[PDB]
């Protein structure tokens, strides 16, 4: 029989899985935590790289829709000096919301499956999923794309991952002023200033992506943040800076705290037929711009081996590998490199 797919998340990884399986003649559900309204509240942004992101749309015949929406207009990175406050400078792009918008309106209506979230995967008549909402599903095949904190992962692995002495705190300025939209740009500013450094993108539809990133331990934020909130921490920390860049972070109206987290890079799971992991399921890492790039390739590795192979279980198996020996390269100068942000 025709294999019974589940793809766990609907993220860059598990759509582009479900594109390319659909393409390719096969049944594929996504089960996605999150309610239909939520796409479109993310437009952080990111660029395809030719060898993996942009390899993934080409699998998924995405590859001229991406070059139709995706922005060519020249951005630049620029560098500040978190004291002077002097700005220098020293690749296709797409707002994130805009990426899994065009993977969804590549897919017929009925994929994805909305407030699924996965709590628990029961193996041997396959693989049993339950969901928070007390559905009950049965698959041949589960490819886990639920992200950073994958219930997938959680069925093979008691290992979780750990946390990187960094925090990313999130805001947004949706009406740039005139002067810090000159000062950014039309791409990205990013600022190191030891233990506080601040990254700042401008997306496609002239809003400001701020991340006020500080090298603090979890208990310390806990602590400050009930006494005195995130927005008051997260500008207090950057009282030494040049004021056109204080400036910038004032303008943030809230901040979310988004904990940096990564799997070590010694992280294994014993291999399960019939069960993987893609993405940030498999190999988490810290925000190096590696993230999307490997989860859709990861995704299009899967997929095309359950397209080509008669053979589901082995196709699986040796996409694994691929998945695993790729991630296992890149996950110590990812990891190292991200600490040497923060050196003082
Ligand atoms: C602050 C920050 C900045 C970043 N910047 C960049 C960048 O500039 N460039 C880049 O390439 N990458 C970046 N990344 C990394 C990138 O966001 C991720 O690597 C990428 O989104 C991973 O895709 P995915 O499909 O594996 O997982 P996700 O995109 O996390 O998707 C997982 C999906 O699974 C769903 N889900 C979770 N648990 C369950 C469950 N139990 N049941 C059902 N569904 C579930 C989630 O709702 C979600 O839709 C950044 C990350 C962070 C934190
Ligand atoms: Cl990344």
């Amino acid at each position: 029989h025709p294999p019974r797919i589940a793809v766990i998340g609907a993220g860059p990884a598990g759509l582009t899985a479900a594109l390319i399986l659909h393409r390719g003649g096969h049944r594929v559900s996504v089960y996605e935590g999150e309610a239909s309204g939520q796409q479109r509240t993310q437009g952080g942004t990111l660029d395809l790289h030719d060898d993996s992101g942009q390899v993934a749309l080409q699998r998924a015949g995405l590859l001229e829709a991406f070059r139709a929406v995706a922005r060519h207009e020249g951005q630049e990175a620029r560098m500040g000096d978190p004291w002077s406050g002097e700005i220098t400078t020293g690749k296709p792009e797409i707002d994130r919301g805009d990426l899994r918008q065009l993977l969804l309106d590549a897919l017929p209506a009925d994929t994805v499956q909305w407030g699924h979230s996965l709590t628990a995967l029961v193996s041997a008549n396959g693989h049993g999923l339950r969901f928070a909402n007390g559905v009950q599903r049965e698959a041949d095949i589960v490819i886990g794309a639920d992200g950073a904190w994958s219930k997938v992962r959680a069925a093979l692995s008691t290992c979780q991952p750990l946390p990187t002495g960094i925090t990313f705190f999130e805001g947004w300025i949706a009406q740039p002023a005139a002067d810090i939209a000159a000062m950014v740009g039309q791409g990205s500013l990013f600022c190191f200033g030891g233990e506080e450094a601040l990254f700042v993108q401008r997306n496609s539809r002239d809003r400001l992506c701020v991340y006020a990133a500080l090298k603090r331990s979890s208990e310390w934020l806990d602590a400050q943040i009930a006494q005195h909130g995130i927005r008051t921490l997260v500008t207090g920390c950057y009282t030494g800076w040049a004021t056109n860049l204080r400036r910038l972070l004032e303008a943030c109206t809230d901040f979310v705290r988004r904990p940096i987290y990564s799997l070590p890079a010694d992280f294994c799971w014993t291999p399960r037929d019939g069960v993987t992991l893609i993405g940030d399921a498999a190999h988490l890492m810290p925000p190096v711009g590696v993230g999307v790039n490997l989860a859709m390739l990861d995704a299009s590795d899967v997929a095309m081996a359950l397209c080509a192979r008669p053979d589901a279980i082995s196709a699986m198996r040796d996409a694994e590998v691929l998945v695993r020996e790729r991630a296992r390269a890149l996950m110590p100068d990812a990891i190292e490199g991200f600490q040497r942000w923060f050196i003082t």
